């Protein structure tokens, strides 16, 4: 699904706050990974990134590709396909436990400073 960015802001509801992360921050990141579309799939020579955010098959979810993954999140990645965003959020509120907000390089480098942009109303 192509989702507009306040589809987003507004889906992302559980994530708000979260590791100290904002919702603007989500959106600028979220759309910079995905362009706001849950169904986005990139399959490079080794590994392949899903859904909004673009979660990698080497890490968190388990794929035919990747059978040796540790699959962090527990989850097949074609379930960061559909537009359900629930399981997409747990498994990034682990990325956050883990690794954090850093994992996406994009948010420090774009969605730090004009969050005004990003919101809703
Ligand atoms: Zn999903």
């Amino acid at each position: 699904e192509q989702l507009t960015k306040c589809e987003v802001f507004r889906e992302l509801k559980d994530l708000k706050g979260y590791g100290g992360v904002s919702l603007p921050e989500w959106v600028c990141t979220t759309f910079h990974t995905s362009g706001y579309d849950t169904q986005a799939i990139v399959q490079n020579n080794d590994s392949t990134e899903y859904g909004l955010f673009q979660i990698n098959n080497k890490i968190w979810c388990k794929d035919d590709q990747n059978p040796h993954s540790s699959n962090i999140c527990n989850i097949s990645c074609d379930k960061f396909l559909d537009d359900d965003l629930t399981d997409d959020i747990m498994c990034v509120k682990k990325i956050l436990d883990k690794v954090g907000i850093n994992y996406w390089l994009a948010h420090k480098a774009l969605c730090s400073e004009k969050l005004d942009q990003w919101l809703c109303e």
